[PDB]
């Protein structure tokens, strides 16, 4: 799985250990070894949510499997919770796009997962 | 809806009221309350279009519905128009990827839109 | 086609000519005319792969067609090869998401490719 967070929160407000915490929590939430988890945090972004420059985040979670209605609700609770606790972003100022990828459409290590 | 623009145009060339203008214009164009519109502009990017590094832009518009053949042509005229007028990017150096997201695949406020 | 690389490798380690090489090699691999190829490289990123902050990359290739099982395997070999040779990123620390875009969902030059 791959999780990307784009936010207007400044770099200095991203706490030490955040990428590792996201890796660990996503590994547990998806039921997959942490070796498969990639995380990417992009602070200091020029963005608005609802026309407001208050803290917000635009995120993506891509995975081969483990994406669906109930699972995505659970991921959203987990991830909004982390963004609220660690970056002080209100959950109603977060969008997370979920992508259920086919193995043939994910490249890695000179090939794909198909 | 969420609109992202990545561009090699420098940050100082992004007009002060650009995020607010994108928000209002996309609210009108999608027929959604502006409270739901997220906008994200990423200047100063290392990019090329056709092998050339004159001003260009790579963009995306994600929405739950309001995506389709004629609608996307209208969005493209609207958004290329704004990028040409405000950022001085030629319309033939802009790509906009459109994504019709299922509500169950969009997280927000600790849950999804399903 | 549009190819985006997001990497923790620093900007100074991206060689002169990298965008031009990606453009030409993507034209060679997809067969598409170079004038239609966009490339975007984002260095200095806060990211982890498998819990580790060693050099890594998260990438995407979007194309109207020219996406599929065998094609994506070939692109992964090519692109991991370039990332290894030019950015010193191990291929097993690269993910590439492949997207076959419908022409009606790609805006360009005030319209779409439909």
């Amino acid at each position: 799985p791959m999780f990307i967070v784009n936010t207007n929160v400044p770099r200095a407000s991203v706490p030490d250990g955040f990428l590792s915490e996201l890796t660990q929590q996503l590994a547990q939430a998806t039921g997959k070894p942490p070796q498969y988890i990639a995380v990417h945090v992009v602070p200091d972004q020029l963005m608005a949510f609802g026309g407001s420059s208050e803290p917000c985040a635009l995120c993506s979670l891509h995975s081969i499997g483990k994406i669906g209605g109930a699972q995505n609700r659970s991921y959203s609770k987990l991830l909004c919770g982390l963004l609220a606790e660690r970056l002080r972003i209100s959950p109603d100022r977060v969008y997370i796009n979920y992508y259920d990828m086919n193995a043939a459409n994910v490249g890695w290590n000179n090939s794909t997962f198909a």
